């Protein structure tokens, strides 16, 4: 389980692993990147992580309060003011998932009226807001890929640019740690658009991703053969 | 706390860093590789990570058993016939250190005795351990998930002893930026193959030239790579 998020100045951008530690033994597949969407009004994406049962608990009641009543009886993703607000739902989503008996998530999207904004969730409820600073958010095995993010990261960064940088932050991942795995679901998100055509699963045989990592894999083995070593 | 060590043909490697926590709130540097030696016949370097109350027992009851002498059926680091008998020394310290009294010890233990090649092991909080191959020439112990991925890409067995240093010192580059648990100095010792000695051995400071000018070539290296790489646009 591996998944990252960027807010940028043109928009946000999304990706998350689909390998899972759904049974005791066996392992399964399982897409964590949720969608939700208004076509003009908002828009919102959901990466998820941790344990499966609650995770899918948590989309679950999402999507149950929504469709239950037309009358609007509590705060839901639609019905909410702004991206703070919406963060609360999801938030409060948590919190209902416990009450009734680790799962970390980062929440993002936008609303008609101000920017596109991105969260991330904690398992007791609460959470934060991403700034200029830190312009990301990783859950689950998160480790492996942040040397890369933290090097190259920038909030100035265009959306194409940060897909690079985020894709190779899985590809350092799946290297050494086995619970992450392909395939990868990256959605891409420009600003003011209110709709998300921008999206793609990436698949073991995709090819842009096989030259990604032996392209990448080239230039550390090239670099590295040049490192001097007669100063120890 | 982060420590890497590999086995060659060449020899063995170990590297460091200095950074632990005393207290919940204190932070200072403690040396975690210590080593034993006896000119000639035999040498031990041991990294230590995890608590460091339950790090400096181990090494203090080593310690210990070496300095008796007297009356003594126990098998110490300098009676033991082979390195395999020499890990689970120091796996019977471990275990010993859990009697006499949260606990979470990990250990890197590797060197050479006269009549066998160098070998290198990693001990386990409970006693047990196991040894590097060729397949894993090296073994990390503290904050290991950062510097993971750099050896992954590059490590062979039969990598040159200063070859595998550099590597392991990118591996401490990639942890000391994105985490600050692991910290700076790092101390590194160089054992060629059947000399019996450590006569290679060098702290590196944070006011250090060889390693800011091989961080810096480094992230220069990976924002020109990162440059030249396709577009991703779907």
């Amino acid at each position: 389980t591996y998944a990252v998020a960027f807010r940028l100045e043109r928009g946000l951008v999304f990706a998350a692993d689909t390998r899972t530690n759904a049974g005791v033994d066996n392992i399964a597949q399982y897409k964590k990147l949720q969608l939700w969407r208004q076509p003009g009004e908002r828009v919102f994406v959901l990466l998820s992580a941790g344990n499966l049962a609650a995770t899918q608990a948590v989309v679950s009641l999402i999507n149950e309060h929504l469709s239950q009543e037309t009358d609007d009886e509590v705060t839901t993703l639609f019905t909410a003011p702004n991206m703070y607000r919406a963060a609360r739902v999801v938030g409060d989503a948590v919190r209902e998932a416990r009450s009734i008996d680790n799962t970390n998530f980062i929440f993002g999207g936008q609303i008609k009226g101000e920017r596109p904004r991105l969260f991330q969730i904690y398992p007791e409820g609460n959470f934060i807001e991403a700034t200029d600073d830190t312009p990301f958010f990783q859950i689950g095995e998160h480790k492996y890929g942040k040397p890369i993010l933290d090097r190259v990261a920038r909030s100035d960064m265009r959306l194409g640019e940060a897909a690079k940088l985020m894709l190779l932050s899985f590809d350092s991942t799946l290297r050494s740690n086995l619970s992450v795995g392909m395939p990868i679901d990256l959605v891409i998100y420009e600003r003011d658009t209110f709709d998300v055509t921008r999206e793609k699963r990436i698949s073991a045989d995709d090819e842009y991703f096989r030259n990604l990592s032996n392209a990448w894999s080239d230039a550390l083995r090239q670099a590295f053969s040049k490192i001097e070593e007669f100063d120890v």
